[PDB]
C-alpha cells in the first residue's frame, strides 16, 4: 500500500497495455522490446553519462541470442540503463 | 513523461527515503535490504504462489557473500520475488 506498491502494481499496468491485443504468450521479442526502450526510456536518455553502457545495452538486445526475451531480462536491461547513470540520485 | 516515467521517479524517491539518512555511500547491506522486504513485498506476499521461489531469495540474500549488496542487486532481487509469482497479471 505504500507508494511504491502503486508503483510497483504501475509496472504491470503498463506492460501488459502494450501486450494486451493478445497476451497469448508471455514472452517479448528484442525488436519490439527496443521500440519500448525508445517510448519508455527517452526522457531519462538525457540525465546519462556512460554513453558507453548505453552502447553495449543496444548492442546486448540485438544481440538478445535467444530468440526471445521474457519479463525477466526486461526489468534487467531496464535496471541497467536506469543505473547506467551512475548516482542516480544526484538529479540536477 | 508516461505513467510509468511517474513511478519509475518513485522506486528512486522511495529508495532514498530509506537511505537519506547519510547516503553517504551507494551499498545496502542485505540485513537492511530484508528488513525492506518485510515492509515492501510484504503486500504481495499473498499473491503468490511458487513459495520454492521466494524461500531461495531469502536464502540468496541470506547468502550474500558479497558483505555489500548494491542497487542493481536490488533491482533483481525485487524482480524474482515480484515475478517469482508466476502469470501475476492473472490477479483473482
Amino acid at each position: 500500500m505504500s507508494e511504491l506498491e502503486k508503483a510497483m502494481v504501475a509496472l504491470i499496468d503498463v506492460f501488459h497495455q502494450y501486450s494486451g491485443r493478445e497476451g497469448d504468450k508471455h514472452k517479448l521479442k528484442k525488436s519490439e522490446l527496443k521500440e519500448l526502450i525508445n517510448n519508455e526510456l527517452s526522457h531519462f536518455l538525457e540525465e546519462i553519462k556512460e554513453q558507453e553502457v548505453v552502447d553495449k545495452v543496444m548492442e546486448t538486445l540485438d544481440e538478445d541470442g535467444d530468440g526471445e526475451c521474457d519479463f525477466q531480462e526486461f526489468m534487467a536491461f531496464v535496471s541497467m540503463v536506469t543505473t547506467a547513470c551512475h548516482e542516480f540520485f544526484e538529479h540536477e
